[PDB]
């Protein structure tokens, strides 16, 4: 045996092989990229933010961009368990949205007790959104 051939073969696997790209973003956690993100009628939006339901201070939904984006349903908690959704704090916040129409809008979410009214939220969040 002396044939070394040319080029290189796949043996290390440094590229993603367990993921599929189809949506633009389908998610938004960072509050820096609040730029006028472009969307398209037919793409989901499953937000993901850290929270502790063991305290009391959750994330109040102010502007869900319902002006252009349509929500699926209130149910956002899985009854069964497959990949065990437990990071180490119990339940978490999961907002599943779906685009239906275009138009300009803006998403706004604050961090405070949902059972309150115009209270003083610790954290905050608000980014821009634009569909076409």
């Amino acid at each position: 045996m002396g044939s070394s051939h040319h080029h290189h073969h796949h043996s290390s696997g440094l590229v993603p092989r367990g993921s599929h790209m189809q949506k633009p973003v389908v998610t938004l956690d960072d509050a820096d990229d609040c730029s006028p993100l472009k969307l398209t009628q037919g793409q989901e939006l499953v937000l993901t933010l850290p929270s502790n339901p063991t305290t009391g201070f959750r994330w109040e939904l102010r502007n869900p961009a319902a002006s252009v984006l349509k929500r699926l349903g209130p149910e956002v908690y899985s009854n069964s368990e497959e990949d065990s959704g437990l990071v180490g704090s119990g339940g978490e916040s999961t907002w599943r949205f779906r685009v239906a129409a275009s138009g300009d809008d803006r998403l706004e979410l604050v961090y405070r007790r949902p059972w309150e009214k115009d209270a003083e939220p610790a954290e905050s969040f608000s980014c821009a959104i634009q569909v076409r």
